């Protein structure tokens, strides 16, 4: 039978992302420009991101910021600050649901397919056992929910995919359902199927890419594997 690995948000749910930055980069003096997200943050590792912020836009030089003890200083100070920006803004409910995610999942689920939420963040859970589907919350949709346990996207899918064939040792193929370039890398490396949901980047390193669900069928996925 068949496994689905789900990544939360970007997926299941859309937060704002370049806004967090913005706020951070903000309130040390700077613009973030979309431009320049685009070309030195958007999808690189966190603490790059915000290496490229402070030394480009002017702020290390700006704060007499001039040693590497004195710049890694700062660099950890504000790689935190946007952290706990994303944190309050999660507080402050700053999301959408997306509903047609949660109706192909539960296409998934009726025909028999398990589904399990990997999620990196420490807070994915938590927003899916607040979203209502139906008489229960998006959590307990999920045969299983691994987020949080880890903290990158492969640590997080790999425990996933081990869990999900101890609880059903007749599952033989596995998909993940991912929306960052860094994930679709994360699913090819622990032997999944990978769904590349092209909401704003591209993802032409997936198995199969697609704009909307829906655009989806269980049929897709047997499709795939196929030859697979
Ligand atoms: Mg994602």
């Amino acid at each position: 039978m068949i496994g689905i690995i789900w990544d939360f948000d970007g997926v299941l749910v859309f937060t704002p992302h370049e806004k967090a930055w913005k706020i951070a980069t903000e309130m040390y003096g700077a613009t973030l420009t979309h431009d320049f997200f685009v070309k030195y943050v958007s999808g690189r590792p966190r603490y790059e991101g915000a290496a490229n912020i402070l030394s480009r836009l002017g702020i290390y030089q700006k704060l007499g910021v001039k040693t590497e003890e004195e710049k890694l200083k700062l660099l950890l100070e504000f790689a935190e600050l946007k952290n706990r920006i994303v944190n309050e803004m999660f507080e402050r409910g700053e999301y959408e649901v997306n509903w047609e995610a949660i109706k192909f999942l539960l296409e998934t689920k009726e025909k028999g397919i398990k589904n399990a939420l990997a999620s990196a963040s420490k807070n994915a859970e938590k927003l899916a056992r607040k979203i209502k589907v139906n008489n229960k919350s998006l959590l307990e949709i999920f045969d299983l929910n691994v987020s949080g346990r880890a903290e990158t996207k492969e640590d997080v899918f790999k425990l996933a995919k081990e869990e999900l064939k101890l609880n059903f040792p007749e599952i033989k193929y596995f998909f993940v359902v991912e929306d960052a370039p860094s994930g679709i890398r994360a699913g090819k490396a622990i032997g999944a199927i990978t769904l590349g949901y092209e909401r704003e980047s591209s993802l032409e390193e997936a198995d199969f890419r697609f704009s909307s669900f829906g655009e989806l069928s269980v049929d897709t996925l047997l499709s795939l594997i196929g030859g697979g």
